RNA sequence: UCCUUGUCGGGUAAGUUCCGACCUGCACGAAUGGCGUAAUGAUGGCCAGGCUGUCUCCACCCGAGACUCAGUGAAAUUGAAC
């Protein structure tokens, strides 16, 4: 009945604009069989994205998912050629920004998984019926790639 | 194999070419030889310093033609032409 909300952290390269909804049916990549590609006549698929704060050519963003299949979250943002940061499978090619310092393309490097976080998750108790809430503090390497974009975003626009 | 010439750096105010690198890369490929290689090359491509009419923008001058006169004297083409 997809009663229980799903929220996620997630970082993407582009300056981004506004939020909104993407729906968009999902299989099988034809070619690669790691890949979970858009299809129009894949499996139908919903999934809602928000944006906290902007940066020089990447974004901090939290928005909701429905379906929790496999890599939905990822597509669906890639669909919009706004990939993941730091993404290998799904994510697109490295793009550093122009006159980004040593310390930021580190970061990267540094940062080489997918940036993707669950931090507020909502659930109904079985025997009781009352709403428990929990929060997901911010793990340290999205902690340290929130400040690094910080800093060059105050240096070089400003 | 593709997308945002791939995009960051040098080179430039601005670089579809050049240089070591991120990756989602593995085909070639190890005597139809593979990697590195000092020196060498009227060898491919790029950059820098001096230099200049290459150029903005050409101007003048020196000579040989082009022009007139005297002599000799072709050419390809041509159905006919007011």
């Amino acid at each position: 009945r997809r009663e229980i909300t799903r929220e996620y952290e997630a970082v993407a390269i582009g300056h981004m604009t506004a939020g909104g909804t993407v729906d968009e049916p999902i299989s099988r990549h034809p070619t690669k069989r790691t890949h979970m590609a858009v299809h129009p006549m894949g499996k139908p698929a919903v999934t809602h994205y928000r944006i906290m704060e902007h940066f020089r050519v990447h974004t901090r963003l939290r928005l909701r998912l429905e379906t929790g299949r496999t890599h939905q979250i990822r597509v669906h943002m890639a669909h919009i050629t706004h990939p993941l940061v730091g993404d290998p499978v799904y994510g697109g090619r490295p793009r550093p920004p122009k006159g980004a310092s040593e310390a930021f393309i580190s970061t990267l490097r540094k940062f080489d998984r997918q940036a993707l976080h669950a931090t507020m998750l909502r659930l109904y108790h079985p025997i009781s019926g009352i709403e428990m809430e929990w929060h997901a503090p911010i793990p340290q390497d999205m902690v340290e790639l929130i400040e690094v974009m910080r800093a060059d975003f105050e240096e070089h626009k400003d």
